[PDB]
């Protein structure tokens, strides 16, 4: 631990599956800053991935989540509620999309794709804020994780990006709803960041070299990177900002052409 | 017929439920430009409704179509193709979402209408797109209606925001798509037209630039633009056609609360 | 004359050249379709270069102006009022900004070219539109030429896109000003047209939706929109006419870089 | 002092005039958090104002600094050079517009005002960052603030909304020119504070009030939400936002009508 920035703040992280992720440098960044974290795993399956990462954080916490079963969510809100009885901070780390789909065009996309897409990166971060917000009584932040592609098209992302543009919204909506109550509504807008040795997939390398050369500052987007915006909206010093879509990219969302 | 613009253009004009639809004002602008339309109707039952609509439009071929069903899409575009051989343009002017949901908290949407709403008012409009674009031989227009909740929180607007936002997205990436074959994909985003609506019409009344509402008439226009050669110019693009209403900040130091 | 979609509209087209002129596309686009226009040009210096160019659309009044000088801009305005009695249209097509600080970084701007830079390509339609205001006694429609460099960066577009986007913000604050009137105030956000120059059109060539540069057809034919009754619904509004690329957000995979 | 997210950080604030102020806001959050913190001020006239403001905040270093005149931002850069040698951070926290034209409408700006509105609100930035560059030499982070007024029409605002608008452009081509060196350039589109107890300016109290009340948290922006910000850009958790807008506006840039 480093730093005292979420001091007393407790939170759930749906999303960490490894130590590569956006989500586990969140996870990280928050630990780190004296956070107590409770991380999901999707089934008991997984628990024997999920175990060691949350030993390294100091995690003691893990809980079963599989964000398309609206009773598994449910059933870990009810846990968080027993363990703690108040929560600050969600951070929703999760996407899905059919994988040979993103290989083509948008435009066949199947409605299968679209609506089991819709599902897990979009609708469920709104019926998580849901059940977030009886828990969260002292104001608290919910933040989602979004891309580029959301706002302008990108190589093999396809529905993803029409899936990210409907999150962005919801998290503007989402910030009215809960507002109120002083809790905080927003998004990481990533660059891309290789978490993967070789994907095997050259579009990805192709979006990880276009951001790395391309963006003003010349390096691709860090787990670190994400891990400290993570914080500002996470800890107290976001307070004043929600419904906010926050790049952070090294700056890529500014390119309209190129590097000269 | 007051001109010439869409003179040799053929095309089906989907969600003319009355004559006071977005949908409506679009196919009375192209038809009065020349334009052979064909207007879709959900099933046999309504059929009645859109023939006197057709009539006074004076349009000839009229074709069952539930943007829900893919199976019913499918055999929509294999009648244009049967009648015409090739398409200049499609308008999708559909859709929906719970109304009572509408009435409450966004964040308390449920599942169910949330996958409807993005079904019926996102999704149809790819996979429609994707039935029109082998009759699109020689280019064309494609063309879906939007509204300012997709950018703003508009209160009781809930998951149609999402959904639209969804669908401004969708225009994109359907752009880069169908730009290939010359194919123009863009929305209007419209502003409400002239309790909850009530109320939504007057505010834009009191706080749009021009301080009117939008009309059919401003729907039209601008879907004329975008689906004659006008337009060639111009894909992946949500134009506003609200008086302005997008560009205000702030309800009016002029205007009355409401 | 192709059409009557501008008949009986008055109005002064600002920057008019050459034959390659965004300004001039647009003037033939609405000469074509019936309108009566004024050109403006620089000194009576340059005179004998906006003749031939009058000629061929068949303007019959030219009216010196120098944007830069409130005298002239004044003296122009009071040509069109003695003339005309009113005006339905203003175009502004005019930029200037040094063109090796250009050809530099941004950050190395100096003061004296952001202001000449800021007067000519930004408050000049401003005041124009001020002084236009008056003679626009039934409502009508200003516009002005953006650039993708406003929203994104463009390099060696540099101070350009700084003003750019003052314009288009500048756009927003005059559309609720001379909305009062039902004067409409947008801009068209154009793709360049078909060393420095070449770059930026092969890569809006190869990188955009439609795969091929904008004209000065397709910007006439958005002018057409925005200038004719067709656009009288949308004001504040910076409209796209660049074969989509304001949508892209990477090199296209399939695009040899450059 | 509270923390040390700025430890060892060395920065100027320029536009400190009062402790009511967003810059005043942001002095205070990053002296609290270890910076070491140079304020300017504007003339030998207003030494005896900037004085106790900066004793209060431990500051050691006061410069003047006109910024409409290259001469006194080049003086003041080469006393930064002398005393530290580098610099980590500036804060640029100035605008001017003529007063009496903010009243009226916008179609009526005058060419002076236009001028010098843009040189003081807009071009300004750019030459101190220009001038920053060379001293920024272990990256760095350069941060200016702005307001909705630069993407939407709000009252009383006029032209300062276009020099906003094109501030937040050349934020986007700094962050371009200097991001190969690691600096960061970025924004913070601040909601309406009060800072006079009567303005005496009715629309002023109409854009306060309507904040207030109409954004997703119904609070109005405080000096420390501009703050917390201001630490997330400025220190290492910003290392990967450059050529960003972020509003710190409780979320009233989401609104697309009014709160029900």
């Amino acid at each position: 631990r480093t730093g005292m920035l979420m001091e007393g703040k407790k939170g759930v992280i749906i999303g960490v599956a490894n130590d590569k992720s956006l989500a586990w440098g969140i996870a990280k960044a928050v630990c780190a800053q004296g956070a107590e974290v409770a991380l999901t795993y999707l089934s008991e399956t997984f628990k024997k991935r999920v175990d060691p990462l949350a030993e390294s954080l100091g995690v003691k916490l893990t809980v079963p989540c599989d964000v398309s079963d609206a009773e598994s969510v449910d059933n870990m809100f009810k846990v968080l509620a027993e363990e703690w009885g108040s929560l600050d901070f969600v951070v929703h780390a999760v996407a899905f999309s059919d994988k040979n789909e993103l290989k083509g065009r948008y435009v066949d996309t199947s409605l299968g794709n679209f609506l089991t897409s819709m599902h897990i990166s979009c609708y469920s971060f709104t019926y998580i804020a849901s059940k977030a917000e009886p828990l969260m009584t002292n104001g608290g932040s919910i933040l989602t994780l979004s891309y580029y592609g959301a706002e302008k098209v990108v190589p093999h992302y396809n529905v993803m990006g029409v899936c990210k543009a409907a999150l962005e919204a919801s998290v503007k909506y989402l910030a009215v709803d809960l507002g109120k109550q002083q809790i905080r509504v927003n998004a990481i807008s990533a660059g891309p960041v290789r978490t993967l040795a070789s994907s095997g997939i050259s579009d990805f390398h192709y979006i990880l070299t276009w951001n790395k050369y391309n963006s003003p500052l010349r390096r691709n987007t860090t787990l670190d990177d994400v891990g400290g915006a993570a914080l500002y909206l996470l800890s107290d010093l976001g307070r004043g900002t929600t419904g906010e879509t926050v790049h952070v990219d090294c700056g890529y969302h500014v390119v309209g052409m190129k590097s000269v």
